[PDB]
């Protein structure tokens, strides 16, 4: 296409500018309506918002995906001044209870999804097609219903798809140089901001790997071009291209995608939710986390303060009895009482006992599941849970004290407690104080000690939580955790400040990046909307990202369907042209203008061939696939589209059917008129059906709008399944 | 068109050449496949299913597979030769020819046979393509004594039929081609067009990777249609779609009819119900005689006595007066009611009836349906069958089966006395039970276990040494599967056998059908085996396949290539590479080092054998399914082929007259018979042929099964990952 790309723009930059303007305030329109809302935690927020909060924590985390996208995120919290408290661990949580900054975030995504739009335009542009062109390329990304759903919320995809836009641009405009004047200053400045860009693309996602191919399959054709003995290049003058390439599209990108670990690696030097992920000599990298320098491990015969997790009261008893009779006439045992107390007072105090006749002596550590006793340091008594009633849950035991000598006599089987560890996994695991919640479950009953706020005692256990044996141990509101050992020696006082050995950064690296890899290609998971490459170019089927039960509201993750099969037509109708341009020039019959097939066989068959490179390979591929996959290759077709039409609306016809214009020496028409007036036409009736389907999706895009029944079910077809059809 | 001036030469030598080189390597591949054909005298590998499906024709039973019917058939049509009646069932490796006489013999040499026959087609491939006959007969030496083929075509396989069609097809296509550069139309040119189609067909009809050969085949056939509408062959319009429509109709119309044909076959063979029946509908099921025994197979009703039987132990559920002891020998306590054992011998004892739910409005003569709440009473003691949250002698898991007084299974125990008949599958439920034809789970409603049974351990002596009885908690274990086998208070005018009326069902509808059940079983999920393999390892021959084991002579069958030739034609196939690369670049840069002839060479023959080869083995990458080893041999065969032609090339004299003219340009010079160096290239054939027959003696005991190695010998044949029996 070196003729056709040589051209002058074939209108005056103004037109540009004005059409630049008007699909940049409609990309903005669309990614900034309402983006406060939901005022909570949707879909993938839980994964990015969560990696966001680490990384300003320092804490060391492991994820599938390469460091650079997360850190973007975790930067703008920086920026904020944000400090990692909430960690986004459910879809639904509220933004209003923990302020994470929420609106940043989602401002970021949307500036960059904003962005993505002029610089499609203007690649368009440079590729030498027309403003309305350029204009309506980049709508079909401005108001796609996909693209605007992703680019809203805390998302890596919106700093995916800027880096692309980046990487097809800046390569265009590499090229045009190329064409132009070889090795000068704007060059090598487009060759390395095309490096640069790639390097983006691969440190967001591994599918940037497509990117990679779609560029490398283009600078390898254009390689092979200037290899020809026709091109009139020596072979030090070639050596001098492939150098110069290698270095800004493979070398330079490397180094940069190292940076982004090095940084990662440097930020995260305090011990996390990763460290399962990574080898022990990894682990002696990090830093203890500053909560675990304050805990210690609980051995036989500390005295210990236990804390209720949803409550924070203490396990607390003290003198007082139960009344002979509960309010509504049950019989108490009438012994001592245990309740929930908020204050750290001497009542808090249990010394940790082994069961009769163990081995087990002063020092050794308290095991998860292992049998065990609670003395109360001021009564002088053991913990006891028999069958008798609580005081508000007649299903629930009361927990009460005995002495030690009955204790130690008929009643020894309920006064048997073990700290019983939340997962059967850490079962044999050491206690340790602030870091291990169990529950302290009776072993002769079979039920968990549990506690509550919403009521508290009467007058006669002194407006205290009670404490009761629950018969539901699973619940997750029986979780306590030892928060202080009163009894430790000085030197366990003392903390052991872990001593932080080094590893090189190449070990850490290739360590981290085969854990990348391993777990990428080894995950089971499901997701009720993982799709296969098939049904992705006709958008078929969506996912459901958000759902309010009480407002019958959702978000939707769906492409503009009118939009996505108008650029399947538009694939077809190419690989319809481009095989009866090969049969009839095979007949001797030269249908197609010189001008037209540069356009055909250069920017047109540079974008097919991109998008082959950003949908195929995902046949190919045997893990977990999603609809999400497919907006890089549909950010190719629309710009594929606007070039396809452009050209199909241009005068194509050879000026001699019976001599080929490609022989050197022919004649042929050097400007082919656009029909301008029917291809406007054409360009504003498919806008304003891509536009009215945006806006009819458009409460499933932004959640914001409540449906009735009918309403959802008119906007079910194919798999589409929405909530609230019922 | 593609190396017309190569291919339209004189044989490079005299015929006699090349029937002295073709009789020579003959004999040798009927020497390897016929030695000790007879041994072992038992069951081998996959011999358990084509062994049996060859059974399943001659009896005309019904059965279900998930390849085409064409090589099943040709086996058992050697066992209709042989009047073998089908007796035999191959059902497990290692089950004696001598205890129940299968022709096995004749199957082993059918295939032995074939596996000889491939051998000079794929030397008169070589001979059409105008190699030389020592090249011939050094591409079929490697297909001649390769440890793999060699072990694949002397046992009751599929794979010696698709080789043999796959090397007919690769041979007819090279004798139509021929006819297609010299003289179009001709008769010779329809023959071996049809002949081209014939060969594809028994591809195909054998297993569905003959898609591979189709695509191979018709990709060279698409590439030569390309080149005859070029305005440069001088051909019309009207010329071209008469190539065509020509070449449609011999390579896939035909074909296609033909294997239609074979299905036609096996629909009217397989006329009587059978093993296949499961996976058919009941309109197909409809098309079907009934099985003669099944004579006595009838519909369940309630009030009917009938027997119920295990599936995998062949016991009856069975019960007496003596009673479970209060307490297990590991001291749990029993319910001491009523014994429900598994007894092997039909008696009284065996009898169940079946009654409907109290309360219920259904009648004696109305049908049970499946999954319907059902009670059993025991005829001989008079108690309902009852599970209950008790464990089994055996078992801590499993419920102890039990029987209880009908007085005492009418009042509060009457949810434990609720069973029903659970079909295998969900699809099945609400249809009518019938005995010996219907497996179901005895499944206890209220505990939601299944009654099971095993035959590992039997009852101690208070148990008369009888199968336990219990509630299996994993309902959906196929050994908790029951049949009932009689029943025994049948009336008369049921007894009479109701001679099924078969209803008669159209070909194209039973072949689809049966057609999308073969492509869903075989896509149907697979699983993990222990001889799986990777298609990045089986150029390499990385990893074999045990195909047979005796402990007691500590002999085996490994089924796995010739490394050598294997390692050979992986490097022949990367050299060919490098001296494409460096033909493409030379020629960009004004250098033109090879002659047209070699060209014509490396872009005719070798170029169609290197796509052929790529066609065979890229595509298994994209395949999700279990894969074996065996589905290279195709790769390997034509491999073989092409590494011969490969080597003959590389020792011509390869130099163009003129470094800076290419000799494809109209009217430039060049030489048109490149002399061979035969001298050196006879001593490089030879050695690597000593080399191969080396590699092919050492791991004879191995293919043949025949000699039994010390654990030292079995090691030294382990490397890679080849994992060999008696190591130890
Ligand atoms: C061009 C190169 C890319 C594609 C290779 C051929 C496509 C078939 C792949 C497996 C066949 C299959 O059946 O896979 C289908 C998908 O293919 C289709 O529907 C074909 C749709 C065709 C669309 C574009 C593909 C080729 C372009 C030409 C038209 C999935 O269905 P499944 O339940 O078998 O998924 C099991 C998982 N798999 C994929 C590993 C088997
Ligand atoms: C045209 C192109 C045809 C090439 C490949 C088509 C299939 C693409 C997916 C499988 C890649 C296999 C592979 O890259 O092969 C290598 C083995 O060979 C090599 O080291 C490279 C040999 C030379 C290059 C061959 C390809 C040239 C192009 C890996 O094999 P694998 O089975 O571990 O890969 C799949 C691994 N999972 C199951 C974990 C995903």
């Amino acid at each position: 296409a070196e003729h056709w790309l040589l051209q002058p723009l074939p209108e005056p930059e103004s037109r540009y500018s004005f059409w630049v303007t008007i699909v940049t305030l409609l990309a903005f329109a669309a990614r900034f309506y309402k983006i406060w809302y939901p005022k909570e935690v949707v879909f993938d927020e839980v994964h990015f918002g969560k990696f966001a909060s680490y990384y300003l924590e320092r804490s060391y985390f492991f994820d599938v995906h390469p460091p650079f996208a997360k850190m973007m995120i975790a930067f703008i919290g920086w920026l904020c001044g944000y400090d990692g408290s909430f960690k986004f661990d459910e879809i639904g949580y509220s933004y209003e209870t923990h302020p994470a900054p929420y609106i940043a975030y989602r401002s970021f995504n949307a500036i960059l999804g904003t962005l993505t739009v002029p610089i499609m335009f203007n690649t368009l542009k440079e590729l030498n097609f027309r403003a309305i062109t350029c204009a309506f390329a980049s709508l079909l990304v401005a108001i796609d219903t996909a693209h605007v759903t992703e680019t809203r919320l805390i998302l890596l995809d919106a700093i995916l798809i800027i880096s692309i836009a980046a990487t097809m641009y800046c390569y265009v405009r590499f090229y045009k140089c190329q064409l132009r004047q070889p090795f000068t200053w704007s060059w090598y400045i487009w060759l390395h901001a095309t490096g640069l860009s790639l390097s983006f693309v691969i440190s967001t996602k591994y599918v940037g790997v497509m990117t990679y191919s779609a560029i490398g399959f283009a600078a390898v054709v254009n390689l092979w071009q200037l290899l020809d003995i026709k091109a009139g290049l020596s072979l030090r003058q070639f050596m001098r291209h492939f150098s110069k390439r290698l270095n800004g599209l493979v070398l330079i990108p490397f180094v940069i995608y190292l940076f982004w670990f090095w940084v990662h690696f440097t930020v995260l030097n305090t011990s996390g939710p990763g460290d399962a992920f990574m080898s022990a000599e990894f682990q002696e990298t990090l830093k203890d986390s500053p909560l675990s320098v304050d805990s210690k491990t609980v051995n036989y015969f500390d005295i210990i303060t236990i804390k209720h997790q949803d409550t924070d009261a203490f396990l607390h008893s003290h003198l007082a009895r139960y009344p002979q009779r509960y309010e509504d006439g049950r019989i108490s045992s009438a012994g001592q009482q245990v309740t929930g107390y908020t204050h750290p007072d001497f009542n808090n105090q249990w010394e940790v006992l082994p069961p009769h006749g163990s081995d087990v002596g002063k020092g050794q550590a308290v095991l998860l599941n292992q049998h065990i006793r609670l003395r109360h340091v001021a009564t002088d008594t053991y913990l006891l849970a028999h069958d008798v009633a609580s005081p508000f849950y007649p299903t629930n035991e009361e927990i009460t004290t005995v002495t030690l000598e009955e204790g130690d006599g008929e009643l020894y089987p309920e006064t048997l407690f073990a700290f019983q560890p939340l997962k059967k996994s850490d079962e044999g695991h050491v206690l340790k104080s602030k870091t291990v919640s169990f529950r302290l479950f009776h072993v002769d009953t079979s039920v968990a000690l549990w506690t509550h706020n919403d009521e508290l005692l009467p007058d006669w256990g002194f407006q205290q939580q009670e404490i009761n044996g629950n018969k539901k141990v699973i619940d997750p509101s029986n979780n306590w955790v030892v928060d202080e050992i009163v009894n430790l020696d000085e030197v366990r006082k003392v903390y052991i400040p872990k001593v932080v050995k080094p590893l090189p950064f190449l070990k850490k690296w290739i360590e981290t990046q085969k854990s990348m890899f391993e777990h990428n290609n080894k995950l089971s998971s499901e997701h009720p909307f993982a799709s296969e490459p098939y049904s992705w170019p006709g958008s078929l089927s969506g996912v459901s990202f958000w759902t309010n039960g009480d407002e019958k509201k959702q978000i939707y993750f769906i492409g503009n369907i009118i939009g996505w099969w108008f650029q399947v037509i538009s694939l077809a109708v190419f690989v319809g042209i481009i095989v009866a341009d090969l049969i009839t020039r095979h007949r001797g019959y030269y249908a197609l203008n010189k001008m037209t097939r540069e356009k055909l066989y250069g920017p047109l068959m540079f974008f097919f061939v991109s998008w082959c490179c950003h949908y195929f390979p995902f046949f190919l591929m045997a893990r977990q696939k999603f609809l999400h996959h497919y907006l890089p290759a549909h950010l190719i077709a629309c710009l594929f589209s606007g070039a396809l039409w452009e050209v199909i609306f241009s005068d194509c016809k050879s000026l001699d059917l019976e001599k080929d214009e490609d022989i050197s020496g022919a004649s042929y028409e050097r400007n082919p008129k656009v029909y301008v007036k029917p291809y406007t036409v054409f360009l504003v009736c498919v806008s304003c059906a891509v536009a009215w389907f945006f806006v009819y999706f458009s409460p499933l895009v932004y959640g914001d709008v409540s449906l009735s029944p009918s309403e959802v079910v008119s906007r079910e077809w194919f798999d589409i399944e929405l909530n609230f059809s019922k």
